């Protein structure tokens, strides 16, 4: 398996890894009828979103986005330093696959 | 899909969006029989719903009902400042569809 | 909906409201067989129970109930001031229906 | 319903009352395949589990075990104190049935 | 039932105990497809991962792995010091069977 968040996006058509290394600025979440998502932004002017779940998704990935979606508003009511994002760039807000955080 | 609170609002009929730049002021909670939703209110006087699930509401709504109140609960305990809820005013109290909040 | 816990209170039977003001003196859980509950008291001396899942509950009950748990022991945790309990009066030790909290 | 701790423990063949008025002192979980249980020490020498899964539990008890699992590992972490464990001691470690916690 | 993670270990082929003594240095997560796991490091240079669930693993282990990452993402956001990993050494990054941590 990938030993590093750059080691596992690169396994992945349409990604990249963004370098962030700041907590997140703003979060914003959604239960309104197919907009069932999250959304974060950064002082660096960048946002990201978590995907409403779909058919790009495998049974597997159920439970994972529920977890990201968790980890994104823990992570901002910690002000908890964000690493990388490895992100599909062929969505927009681009789309979070993995996140990566340091101490 | 949507960038923010405001875009994804503006997607929905009977909605509108409230600034509230505030920590939550009261935070209500039921496990009664129809009644099992939640109610917050702030300082202002506003006051809102998390709608008890219903016909209204499709599958994919259902796990993000619940992680609305997973997060308002968490957003009271840590006197957390909301900055916008998007709420559908077509009920009383207003009932949320999306938060957010920056730091 | 109710836009208060008195107002939700009002719509059952063998309901009361009790004026809390205070943090959770002690917590009690219970995972042993057909006791699958939770028991809290306060410096009062007042016992309150969320009840064993049961016959009295209808499914969209299941889910509250679940979270009813999860608020007591967080609430307990965190030494949060419990405004009010709505309670079902017609059980020993009186069976939470509604929580609220102000800050 | 039991009031207590000990009332409830009372109900139960094959257990007794520990006064532990400590806090934990290890923490051990594990996912191993036959073994997936939470093991916790007290400086005083006691050790107590959250048994496995299995023919000795009714589907009542699913939830509860996974929650007191979930209530162990917060207990540990925010160094609350344990009032008392109700336990089972026809097994080793002996098994947690129930928790008390007094503020 | 085992009393520490050292006879849990002993328990396993393909087992060893790391002591780890420290903070978790950085927290991974993924929810891409394949690559729904948990990479974990520390200061020492040591990498584990919670495997990505497949057939290695048995029913009963399902809700264990859940719940390992979510002990690890809040043990790395509360800076809580690992005791000791018990891992499954055939596997690259070491993978993680059970954790303790010592207070
Ligand atoms: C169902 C089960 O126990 N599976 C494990 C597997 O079992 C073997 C039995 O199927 C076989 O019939 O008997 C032998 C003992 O004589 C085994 O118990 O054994 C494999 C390989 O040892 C285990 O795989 C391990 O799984 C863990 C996760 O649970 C981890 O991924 C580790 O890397 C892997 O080797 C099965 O657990
Ligand atoms: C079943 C399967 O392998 N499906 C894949 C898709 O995952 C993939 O689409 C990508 O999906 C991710 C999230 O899983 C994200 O939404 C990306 O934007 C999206 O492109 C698709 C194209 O690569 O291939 C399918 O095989
Ligand atoms: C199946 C479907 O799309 N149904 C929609 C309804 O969502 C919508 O009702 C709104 O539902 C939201 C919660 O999702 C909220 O309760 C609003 O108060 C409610 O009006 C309905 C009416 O506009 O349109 C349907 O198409
Ligand atoms: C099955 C059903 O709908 N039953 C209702 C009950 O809700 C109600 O009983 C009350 O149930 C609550 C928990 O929901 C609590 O346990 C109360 O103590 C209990 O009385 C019953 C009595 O009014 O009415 C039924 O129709
Ligand atoms: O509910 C679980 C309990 O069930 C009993 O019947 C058993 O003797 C106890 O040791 C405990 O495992």
């Amino acid at each position: 398996a990938p030993q590093t968040i750059t080691e596992l996006c690169s396994e992945y058509r349409n990604t990249q890894i963004y370098t962030i290394n700041d907590k997140i600025l703003s979060y914003t979440e959604s239960m309104a009828g197919k907009r069932e998502m999250v959304i974060i932004t950064f002082k660096s002017g960048e946002t990201f979103q978590v995907e409403v779940p779909g058919s790009q998704h495998i049974d597997s990935q159920k439970k994972a986005i529920e977890r990201m979606k968790d980890t994104l508003r823990i992570t901002y009511l910690t002000e908890t330093k964000i690493d990388k994002l490895c992100v599909w760039n062929n969505k927009t807000p681009n789309s979070i696959a993995a996140i990566s955080m340091k101490n």
